[PDB]
């Protein structure tokens, strides 16, 4: 929509207040154009067609119950669009500014979010196993990293390589939490799934075993569930990363923690500079490894370190 860009105040789905950039043109629509080519966020009303009408509000307030679930997936997209922004000099998804856009209230007592190769689509959630996705900032983020990883290797997403695509999602889900500083930590999903039970979440990235994937490749899933187990496999990539950054002791392998500063440097380079749409375990430590010594140098401690962690982890 063309019109006066302005600042729109509400609620988000966890209740907290913050303010939101909204556009003034007989309402006040949903669309930030403060960052890239737009921000714009859409109602789909319950229905499965997208993306859905795009959010108008008469008094630029959004403090009702419906209006919770598109107050976090806009500002959350303008969080994740600095975050790449700041720290990565990357400018949307597509590295050109491309339009960013979200359709909440997909469905009904849908239990899912997801990049669909064009825009976001959050669900509300049933209630039970979830509240609507978008109160998950490492929720946003992970899925906002596809459209990324989509414009970049290309990873398919299947066996290894979406088992990759998926850690990475989680990885940068995470460390867009952190840079936020929202009550940060290595879980995925924990502001929004099962509002009933406290302390859990979907996955653990410092211990994927708590919930039942592999922390070890010769732990890996090798049947035809979940096309190839790309969400039960990325256990050992998100295991692998927490010891980069975080360091520890798993299988009585040692690893020296150089932060995740440095865990976003590697990864985002060998990203989107080594990975292919193919890539499987193996050659995701090459690429690490030629990420680390392309920054720090081959006798660095960070190389030793990304060394150590798939290891510890037994990819070779
Ligand atoms: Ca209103
Ligand atoms: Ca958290
Ligand atoms: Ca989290
Ligand atoms: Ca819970
Ligand atoms: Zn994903």
């Amino acid at each position: 929509i063309t019109g006066t860009s302005t600042v729109g105040v509400g609620r988000g789905v966890l209740g907290d207040q913050k303010n939101i950039n909204t556009t003034y043109s007989t309402y006040y629509y949903l669309q930030d154009n403060t960052r890239g080519d737009g921000i714009f966020t859409y109602d789909a009303k319950y229905r499965t067609t997208l993306p859905g009408s795009l959010w108008a509000d008469a008094d630029n307030q959004f403090f009702a119950s419906y209006d919770a679930p598109a107050v976090d997936a806009h500002y959350y997209a303008g969080v994740t669009y600095d975050y790449y922004k700041n720290v990565h000099n990357r400018l949307s998804y597509d590295g050109n500014n491309a339009a960013i856009r979200s359709s909440v209230h997909y469905s009904q007592g849908y239990n899912n979010a997801f990049w669909n190769g064009s825009e976001m689509v959050y669900g509300d959630g049933d209630g039970q196993t979830f509240i609507p996705l978008s109160g998950g900032i490492d929720v946003v983020a992970h899925e906002l990293t596809h459209a990324v990883t989509d414009y970049t290797a290309g990873l398919i997403y299947q066996n290894e390589s979406g088992a990759i695509n998926e850690a990475i999602s989680d990885i940068f889900g995470t460390l867009v939490e952190f840079y936020a500083n929202k009550n940060p930590d290595w879980e995925i999903g924990e502001d929004v799934y099962t509002p009933g039970i406290s302390g859990d979440s979907l996955r653990s990235m410092s211990d994927p075993a708590k919930y039942g994937d592999p922390d070890h490749y010769s732990k890996r899933y090798t049947g035809t569930q979940d096309n190839g187990g790309v969400h039960i496999n990325s256990g050992i990539i998100n295991k692998a990363a927490y010891l980069i950054s975080q360091g520890g002791t798993h299988y009585g392998v040692s690893v020296v923690g150089i932060g995740r500063d440095k865990l976003g440097k590697i990864f985002y380079r060998a990203l989107t500079q080594y990975l292919t749409p193919t890539s499987n375990f193996s050659q995701l430590r090459a690429a690490a490894v030629q990420s680390a010594t392309d920054l720090y140098g081959s006798t660095s401690q960070e190389v030793a370190s990304v060394k150590q962690a798939f290891d510890a982890v037994g990819v070779k």
